[PDB]
């Protein structure tokens, strides 16, 4: 019975090397010191969005109840972020449960808090479409992933229903009538919609700071978003490409010809300018104001309509 | 008139409720929400029962759906935290059959335990109460509290009475006491009947917690070395063992080091029997179910035969939170 014989002497080196606990439980200050260095921590652009929209509508504790909103967005965002790291594929993702949880946990603390059981009912949604949105992104029928319509439903659960709904929860808190929350959920169904489809096109263009030749990770890691599934409609051949990009990676460099002798990406970009067109009409239809900061703030918001499309990082 | 009989046809109405509550279209992300909801693996269903036998208790079927929506709720949060609970405590098994980190994976599990809470907050809303909101909200911090608790605490922390009271508060009397004040708040009751409703299932859940902790020592029969002994293989600390440190300080180090040495589970039993650490766990758990009789005692008189019937089964839940061979 081998390992019987030895208990005396494995004990000693199990008790030994926990001098990775103890020693080196501090030392955790690594994570401090990462977290702030990062390279970020975020651009805040939802948040961005959420407090000009808090300003571009008639009406502190408001003031203070509308940052709120962009709070638990935020924390519904990182929360979403860490629970899509837990891996299937040593496993880091206990921690990725576990801090999601405990965002998630504040972020109903704080729903609950704002004393509006509508808004709770908005970021429940909000909730549930992430979560529906990433199951669409792992699982799916092959044909699925080649579908423009699915690919649009899929970006509508992930990136842009929780700024839709925040946008409509700001309204819904600021006491604004039916008819002008839809406006708002709609600006920023619409704006994020558009913002996702210029993240994929820059992928494949790349930025001032990247070479300037994009980065690929998409089509790397056979994540197939709207230029190459345009791309697609024009080349059928491509699908055999972009399947074969795991097996043979040379084809990741002609999938990228087949795209440059098509219009993928100008489909892709012109999609994103309806997109962003609609949102600013939405601003356009909210109700006449004659108050010089709501007017400032829905000039902005006009304005990152047209920022989001030409964004070169 | 039996407390688990007298609640068992709308516990399967609220069953059955669950799974249409739970659907979803994407189909694998309803494969894995629906998991723990069909007939025969919903678990015992004791939060859902001690909320409709509640719901009866306190008195005067339009408000009732409501009330069922809380147990609901209820039991959507608690099977949240189960499949979150085993990707961590890393499980093969749950309810007789394969945890979901096994069958779908961590994935799907974590984003079905998601998907759960958002439907549970969903549910929240639509009933279109604040302090409602609120109190499940709670809840559900706690939990996540509770869950960090038995993790995260250094280890001097977690070897006192004091540690382990709060745990189990937080992991897992807070959802019932929440859920029970809520049941009672739905029926605008004064601020104190919601009180009586919340000591009930606070102290119903600490009493069930602390006879759980003893039975994994001694079994389905009375006496040490019949039960499973779970708990302590894996090194989790339960209240017998705690109390029995207060006796044997030295027992600290043979607890400590039961992972390393599987053999100081024999040692630790050994101090356990010397010591009155199952008496007095047992002796705590008699006292929680006191004060949850007499909340029940303390509510307001009432009439209707079927409200007398369904406190009677409160208490007697009571008493069979303690006698409970198994
Ligand atoms: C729903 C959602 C996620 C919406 C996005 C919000 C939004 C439009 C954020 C701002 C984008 C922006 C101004 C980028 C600047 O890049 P740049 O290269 O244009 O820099 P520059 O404008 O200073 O030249
Ligand atoms: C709302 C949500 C998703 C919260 C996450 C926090 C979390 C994982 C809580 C777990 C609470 C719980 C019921 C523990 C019991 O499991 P046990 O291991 O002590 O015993 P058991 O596995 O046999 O139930
Ligand atoms: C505090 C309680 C009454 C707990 C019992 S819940 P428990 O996890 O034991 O039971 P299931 O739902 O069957 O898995
Ligand atoms: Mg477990
Ligand atoms: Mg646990």
């Amino acid at each position: 019975d081998p390992f019987s014989l030895v208990a005396d002497e494995l004990s000693l080196l199990s008790n030994k090397l926990r001098e990775m606990v103890l020693a080196e439980v501090p030392k955790l200050a690594s994570a401090a010191e990462y977290f702030f260095k990062r390279g970020v921590q975020g651009k805040q652009f939802r948040s961005t969005i959420l407090l000009l929209m808090a300003t571009a509508l008639d009406v502190s504790e408001l003031r203070v109840r509308q940052r709120g909103i962009a709070e638990i967005t935020e924390m519904i965002h990182v929360a979403s972020l860490l629970h899509d790291d837990v891996l299937d594929d040593v496993m880091g993702n206990k921690m990725s449960v576990l801090a999601g949880d405990f965002l998630l946990s504040r972020a109903c603390g704080a729903l609950a808090a704002l004393k509006n059981t509508e808004v709770v009912a908005l970021l429940a949604t909000a909730v549930e479409h992430l979560v529906t949105g990433e199951t669409m992104e792992i699982t799916s029928s092959t044909a699925a992933r080649y579908s423009m319509d699915y690919y649009m439903q899929k970006t509508y659960y992930k990136t842009a229903s929780l700024i839709s709904n925040s946008c409509k929860a700001v309204a819904v808190l600021t006491g604004q009538t039916a008819e002008v929350a839809v406006l708002a959920f709609e600006y920023g169904r619409n704006l994020g919609l558009a913002f996702q489809l210029i993240d994929d096109i820059l992928d494949f263009t790349g930025t001032s700071a990247s070479l300037g030749k994009g980065s690929l990770s998409d089509i790397r890691h056979g994540v197939i978003t709207a230029p190459i599934l345009f791309a697609m409609e024009e080349f059928p051949q491509l699908r055999e490409v972009v399947d074969q990009v795991a097996a043979d990676p040379r084809n990741v460099d002609i999938a990228l010809e087949y795209l440059g002798k098509s219009k993928g990406i100008q489909r892709a970009r012109e999609l994103a300018m309806e997109h962003a067109n609609l949102a600013a009409a939405a601003i356009g239809s909210l109700p006449e104001t004659d108050n010089e900061d709501v007017k400032r703030s829905r000039r902005a918001l006009i304005d990152l309509t047209h920022r989001v499309i030409t964004r070169n990082k």
